[PDB]
């Protein structure tokens, strides 16, 4: 596929954007906002399955890999998105068009806001380098693929390695040739490519410290079972 | 120019420590530990007189100095571990006088797990060829980048992203110096990258394994950083 057919791709593939079925009568605790984030972000999963068999390639991976690759990458995408739809609200992180929050209501739940000022700097970062649609879905397809963690290995895993890393170099390609098409001069392109990658290493900081979060608010039930996601990359909708 | 950034850094490396290790002691987890502790205590000083050199730190305020030291500094030693281990395939090259293997790392609770990522990163940088120039450059890229979305100061974030796309321009110019295309070049500066965000990751995960671990000082607490930005 041509840098262009990967963008386009990659733009019909993105998925709606849910409510969280926020309800302004019911007291608005923690229990009651972190219910409404955990359902969000449930239903959010489903929809994020159903993007990813859509990522070129993706489906050509060995459906371990898949699976891993999902495993690993789940949080990040989620938090991506987050920070894609808050970036035209500068200080509040729009979580469904019916749940804006800000950092005051983060305070409410310990360890929270330092996530949430995290998160509302990343969005602060894309507006200022008015970040376009069409690096978001590049930058959200490069988290899925190399989120996987470093690693015993087989002749499979080898193989997957090999097209994951070139899937990778493809999505690149399709990154900086969008800033050339734009009329970004040699030099704005490296540098720009540089600062969006680099943007993805605060997101995988992000992540492992929701993670951490997570985990501290509930004992299990935190992470999507293998079981769940085969389930769902199965499944022929 | 990015020759000087090049040679300025390169000009910067820290020497390489010896961790004082006894082979007639018997080595025992806590004697192990203690080498490594202390062997990333004498590192810290080097990284300071280190991080002074990278072009433009020094025009940082030392509020700023420290928070992105605070940020990066596992992350600078472990990158520094990977380079030291790529001509030891299988091994962590911590000293010269200290090589440890993944069984060696079992004697450490919850720490193999680390050992294998470390192992890993060491062959990834093996099968890509890094070359000294391109390895300084991502140490450099680490202490700018690592703390920069955790912070009058609107233009302070921006004097650091101005300092740290000087680095980029220096890297993507060595690579053009030896010999890539402009396609490989933005292949290549987007493979290392990418490493850059699973050494964050094996930080990140290192730094849980040494709180957990109860370890005397295992962050470089703000004033100690503050205070050694002002030996020199
Ligand atoms: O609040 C959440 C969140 C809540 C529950 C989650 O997991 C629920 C458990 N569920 C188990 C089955 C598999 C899917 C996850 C994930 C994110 C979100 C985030 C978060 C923010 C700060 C913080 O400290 C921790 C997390 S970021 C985010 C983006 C979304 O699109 C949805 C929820 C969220
Ligand atoms: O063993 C260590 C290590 C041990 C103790 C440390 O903290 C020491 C105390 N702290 C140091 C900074 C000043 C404040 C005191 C840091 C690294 C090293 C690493 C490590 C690997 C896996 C893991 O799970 C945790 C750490 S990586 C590394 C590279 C070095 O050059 C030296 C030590 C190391
Ligand atoms: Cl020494
Ligand atoms: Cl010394
Ligand atoms: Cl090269």
């Amino acid at each position: 596929l041509t840098a262009d057919q990967i963008i386009s791709a990659l733009l019909e593939a993105e998925p709606p954007i849910l409510y969280s079925e926020y309800d302004p009568s019911r007291p608005f605790s923690e229990a009651y906002m972190m219910g409404l984030l955990t359902n969000l972000a449930d239903r959010e999963l489903v929809h994020m399955i159903n993007w990813a068999k859509k990522v070129p390639g993706f489906v050509d991976l060995s459906r371990h890999d898949q699976v891993h690759l999902l495993e690993s990458a789940w949080l990040e995408i989620l938090m991506i998105g987050l920070v894609w739809r808050s970036m035209d609200h500068p200080g509040k992180l729009l979580f469904a068009p019916d749940l804006l929050l800000d950092r005051e209501q983060g305070k409410s739940v310990e360890g929270m806001v330092e996530i949430f000022d995290m998160l509302l700097a990343t969005s602060e970062r894309f507006r200022e380098m008015k970040l376009q649609r069409e690096e978001f879905v590049c930058l959200k397809a490069i988290i899925l693929l190399n989120s996987g963690v470093y690693t015993s290995s087989t002749l499979k895993s080898l193989e997957n390695k090999e097209k994951i890393h070139r899937m990778l170099d493809k999505i690149t390609d399709a990154l900086i040739w969008y800033m050339a098409k734009s009329g970004l001069s040699l030099q704005q392109q490296h540098q720009r490519l540089a600062q969006l990658l680099l943007i993805l290493s605060h997101i995988r900081h992000m992540s492992n410290k929701g993670m951490e979060h997570l985990y501290s608010m509930k004992s299990k039930n935190v992470v999507p079972s293998y079981d769940l996601l085969l389930e769902m990359l199965d499944a022929h909708r």
